[PDB]
């Protein structure tokens, strides 16, 4: 379930990190609006950059802890307090991390492991309407 998904996720996480936001930098091109210094590139040499991988990295370290407090794929109410006193979040709306689950999901649909997707969606619409709570537009 979804609780073993974090274990599977955090025992590789680097590669899943990157290869998910890539498949959602690759379904949502004009995200890379938010990104600027990756335009241009391939998958390959966005690999290369090294605040690509890291920025990932700690991305997805920051949503395995978010996870891993849920309950019921329900993040804490802190948890999204947090992620929404985010300097570096400024410029987003609750579209944009709409759009990374969906592409998380889909990437887990179709992996050949047992990923609990259905609660991967359900996170993922939850911590949306939770930041969305906590003052995200
Ligand atoms: C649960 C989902 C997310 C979490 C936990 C999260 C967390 C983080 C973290 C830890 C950083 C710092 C990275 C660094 O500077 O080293 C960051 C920065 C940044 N993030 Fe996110 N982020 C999430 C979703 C998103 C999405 C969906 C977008 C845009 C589509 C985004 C856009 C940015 C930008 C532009 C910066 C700078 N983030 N975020
Ligand atoms: O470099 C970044 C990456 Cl790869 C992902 C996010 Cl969500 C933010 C930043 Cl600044």
């Amino acid at each position: 379930g979804f609780k073993q998904d974090i274990a599977t996720l955090r025992g590789d996480l680097r590669t899943y990190a990157q290869d998910i936001f890539l498949a959602f930098l690759n379904k949502y091109p004009d995200e890379k609006r938010n990104f600027k210094n990756y335009v241009g590139k391939s998958d390959q040499e966005l690999k290369s950059m090294a605040k690509f991988g890291d920025h990932t990295e700690k991305v997805f370290n920051l949503m395995m802890e978010v996870a891993d407090r849920a309950t019921d794929c329900v993040p804490l109410a802190s948890d999204a307090s947090t992620l929404v006193q985010m300097k570096q979040h400024s410029g987003l709306t609750t579209g944009n991390f709409e759009k990374l689950f969906v592409a998380l999901v889909e990437y887990m649909r179709a992996s050949g492991q047992s990923f609990d997707s259905q609660s991967w969606d359900r996170f993922g619409k939850n911590l949306v309407s939770a930041l969305s709570s906590a003052g995200m537009k």
